[PDB]
């Protein structure tokens, strides 16, 4: 567990709805470098199921097309930590959110890592980006990407 | 002139020798995203000519090969600003250096921008990266890349 920042008292129900991946960062350049990189994902919506699991609707550029993807992150005993179903055990951690404006999360396996600043609106939230940068300084990131309001309103941020 | 930070009293002679492109950033994701992106360049050496011009030896990934490139940046009336010979008028600005450890520079045309933290050794200089990040906050960057000591000792940082 490289990431040692989580949101205390996370109410997973209140993060439902629309988000924009305003920024992203990864421990490894190649995790995010090209449009088809395996962890370049854009979140459209989070749907917490009644059980306390979390469905994630996102867009990912695959075979020269912006593809929809639905994935479920299964709840654990820690309210801010969730398991995604890949080959290898993948954890999603919610580092921080104010529910109504911004949410910071990371995903790690077990050695490498990707994190995002999620925002509710197609706007550059300087304050949320500050928080994101501060959460990141204590992590070994090597690629950071940011998106403007025009790209935010486009499929796969083109 | 988006960039309004320059090094006062720059002695261009004393920046000669070996440098490592430890970090890079650009106003536009696509300027740096893939290995063949037009401004993903790695500096090996700076040779200031007796006239006060600056020759730059660098590596750039082109047609599936790490290619050498020699370019000359022509001196202007400002000692920290140089003109490179492209189609459109290109300026190199030296923002800051202590000559012996680190050098921060940017290149801009005339709307978009790329900057680097150059270091003398194949080491992660936290202090120089602080300076680089601080010089950048006052700029509209959207992609940031960092390299580790292993990648630094490789052609084109592979
Ligand atoms: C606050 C919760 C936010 C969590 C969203 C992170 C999910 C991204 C993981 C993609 C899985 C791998 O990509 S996939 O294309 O194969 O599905
Ligand atoms: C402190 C001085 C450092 C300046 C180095 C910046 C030069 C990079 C510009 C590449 C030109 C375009 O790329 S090229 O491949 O066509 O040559």
């Amino acid at each position: 567990l490289i990431v040692t920042q989580t949101m205390k008292g996370l109410d997973i129900q209140k993060v439902a709805g629309t988000w924009y991946s305003l920024a992203m960062a990864a421990s490894d350049i190649s995790l995010l470098d090209a449009q088809s990189a395996p962890l370049r994902v854009y979140v459209e919506e989070l749907k917490p199921t009644p059980e306390g699991d979390l469905e994630i609707l996102l867009q990912k550029w695959e075979n020269d097309e912006c593809a929809q993807k639905k994935i479920i992150a299964e709840k654990t005993k820690i309210p801010a930590v969730f398991k995604i179903d890949a080959l290898n055990e993948n954890k999603v951690l919610v580092l921080d959110t104010d529910y109504k404006k911004y949410l910071l999360f990371c995903m790690e396996n077990s050695q490498s890592l990707v994190c995002q600043c999620l925002v509710r609106t197609p706007e550059v939230d300087d304050e949320a980006l500050e928080k994101f940068d501060k959460a990141l300084k204590a992590l070994p990131m090597h690629i950071r990407l940011s998106f403007n309001p025009t790209q935010l309103e486009e499929q796969c941020h083109i």
